């Protein structure tokens, strides 16, 4: 009992900058303070932006703030708490069932705010900044224009689902894959979301 280690905390690590007319990522913590910051869940760095970059010991992918809260995937950040300035941040919302978790934004970021547009062209954003146009097919999928290898995916669960007016509609959870290839994606709908939130 005695040795019996402990998790880390989820780190943000950089983030997809949205701000201006290019998305682009950018990195704002590199792998040793990263490791550091995810024993001690002390973070001090200064936080911006809708969408973040996030690391455990073992896993990269992402994070969006809605409405007030940074959510991510179960399937990424387990249980952890998240680093924060105070130190570790006990997650406010954990779903398996819909592979969904959520903290408290971390002050600085800002939040995507719920599409009620009832649109079905989206966008999504992805851990390397590009912008993917994506048709929605149904409550919890929708279909890539360009077809991609799933590689190119790989570390984006976590990230919105936009409308044409930037409204979050979605975060992104899986892969729809044949042969390796994405042709659809899986996404947590902002709907469920705003449910979990109760
Ligand atoms: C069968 C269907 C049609 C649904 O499609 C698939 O399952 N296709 C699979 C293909 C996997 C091959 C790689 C795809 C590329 C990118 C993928 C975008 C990402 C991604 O980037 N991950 S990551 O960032 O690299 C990682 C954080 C570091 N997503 C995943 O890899 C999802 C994880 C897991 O699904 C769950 N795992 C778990 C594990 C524990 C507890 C709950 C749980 N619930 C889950 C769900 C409940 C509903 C849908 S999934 C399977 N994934 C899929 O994508
Ligand atoms: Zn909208």
């Amino acid at each position: 009992m005695a040795s019996m280690k402990k998790k880390g905390s989820v780190v943000i690590v950089g983030r997809i900058n949205l701000s201006g007319d290019t998305a682009y990522a950018q990195q704002t913590r590199g792998e040793e303070g990263c490791q550091e910051t995810s024993q001690t869940g002390r973070d001090k760095n200064q936080v911006e932006g809708e969408v973040q970059i996030v690391s455990t010991a073992t896993q990269t992918f992402l994070a969006t703030s809605i409405n007030g809260v940074l959510w991510t995937v179960y399937h990424g950040a387990g249980t952890r708490t998240i680093a924060s300035p105070k130190g570790p941040v006990t997650q406010m919302y954990t779903n398996v069932d819909k592979d969904l978790v959520g903290w408290q934004a971390p002050q600085g970021s800002r939040s995507l705010t719920p599409c009620t547009c009832g649109s079905s062209d989206l966008y999504l954003v992805t851990r390397h900044a590009d912008v993917i146009p994506v048709r929605r097919r149904g409550d919890s999928r929708g279909s890539l224009l360009s077809p991609r290898p799933i590689s190119y995916l790989k570390g984006s669960s976590g990230g919105p689902l936009l409308c044409p007016a930037g409204h979050a509609v979605g975060i992104f959870r899986a892969a729809v894959s044949t042969r390796g290839v994405a042709k659809a994606v899986d996404f947590i709908p902002v709907e469920s979301l705003e449910t979990t939130m109760r």
